[PDB]
């Protein structure tokens, strides 16, 4: 449930 601000950033299933 968290994104990386990853270009484009990438997100997690957390």
């Amino acid at each position: 449930g968290r994104c990386t601000k990853s270009i484009p950033p990438i997100c997690f299933p957390d």
